[PDB]
C-alpha cells in the first residue's frame, strides 16, 4: 500500500477537488476539501502533498 514515517493521518481524507490554481512560481495546487472540514474551511494543497489517493482524485478531476 502505503509506506513511510513522516506522512500523513489517516482521518484525512479528500471530499473532492473543488478547483486548481497555479501560483506565480508554478507550482500547480489543488483546492482540497477535507471531508471532515466544511467548504468554507477548504485550503489550498500543492500539487506535491501526499494524501491518501491524492493522485487518483487529482487525474480525476482533470479528465473530467
Amino acid at each position: 500500500g502505503s509506506s513511510g514515517s513522516s506522512g500523513k493521518p489517516e482521518w484525512m481524507m479528500i471530499h473532492r477537488i473543488l478547483n486548481h490554481s497555479v501560483d506565480k512560481k508554478g507550482h500547480v495546487h489543488y483546492l482540497i476539501k477535507w471531508r471532515d472540514l466544511p467548504y468554507d474551511q477548504a485550503s489550498w494543497e500543492s500539487e506535491d502533498v501526499e494524501i491518501q489517493d491524492y493522485d487518483l482524485f487529482k487525474q480525476s478531476y482533470w479528465n473530467h
